[PDB]
């Protein structure tokens, strides 16, 4: 649990049109569109903490990560650059291993889904970072997306080929 | 500094097998292919020196080879490709080396469109990355990533290509 903000989230929500009132218990999928990691988009999910078991509104509001990866029908989202994120979610930062793919955290790639075009590796920054299994997790996930990345690679040379025929045949 | 058993016969067989007439020379350093292993069905790579005298130019009655720790590459002299079991014949207990230079070619992440190394490339399994090291992770995982980008790359090009060609197709009715 770390410290929330929430008129820097509410200016963040405005800033985007979004005019609901952020809500004690809520869950936010965040697309970080840029971090420490480089210029690639990652995910982040976090849970509101406005009042306490008293019913009470916090003096210091919080937030805290929630342990599941942000999904393409994610209901709150939200994108933005991680600096600009912090302003709202203090010390914000990616979740453990391949949860920080958000959609692609399952190593789910499809063919023309936005998310799988605009997926991006871990990078070194990243992985220096991390656990070991942490890396096992991740190093596992990258490797299934390959796996579809290589099959779409011979689809796409096949139909490449005949096309090249078909339009020689019909030039 | 590991050595380990090496079974001469057993690799001059392996050498006719395939049309190959040399003898094995002491020092002679061999690139392997296996074909298929404990990991699976997919090519991976080593790299190995045969022992075949002592310090004094005498013939061992017991020789040995050493695992080299450089990746094997296209350019690579003297190769043999064949199932891990098969080369187990010569090479007793012959395993994967470390981290990414079990990929030969591709050990340092250049993916090329048309390369035929490039496209018979496959990622770790997960029976291998159950046994890795962190810093086996790291760097197998940093290799991958490389190769991941070239792929993005590559199917960008590929459907614009697509797109290019289904025009013209179509303007030809």
């Amino acid at each position: 649990e770390y410290e929330l903000d929430v008129e820097a989230l509410v200016v963040i929500l405005r800033d985007r049109n979004i005019p609901r009132n952020p809500l004690h218990g809520e869950v936010i999928g965040l697309r970080l569109t840029e971090g420490w990691w480089g210029q690639i988009e990652r995910f982040q999910m976090v849970r509101l903490i406005l009042q306490n078991d008293d019913n009470e509104p916090l003096q210091r509001p919080r937030y805290e990560v929630i342990q599941r990866a942000v999904n393409p029908h994610t209901m709150f989202m939200i994108s933005g650059p991680l600096a600009e994120l912090q302003l709202a979610f203090q010390d914000l930062d990616l979740p453990e291993g391949p949860l920080r793919f958000g959609p692609l955290a399952n190593g789910h790639y499809v063919q023309g889904d936005p998310y799988s075009s605009s997926y991006r590796p871990v990078t070194m920054a990243e992985t220096a970072q991390m656990t070991r299994d942490e890396l096992e997790d991740v190093l596992n996930t990258q490797s299934e997306i390959e796996i579809q990345m290589i099959n779409l690679l011979e689809l796409y040379e096949v139909e490449t080929r005949a096309l090249r025929r078909q339009l020689a045949e019909r030039s």
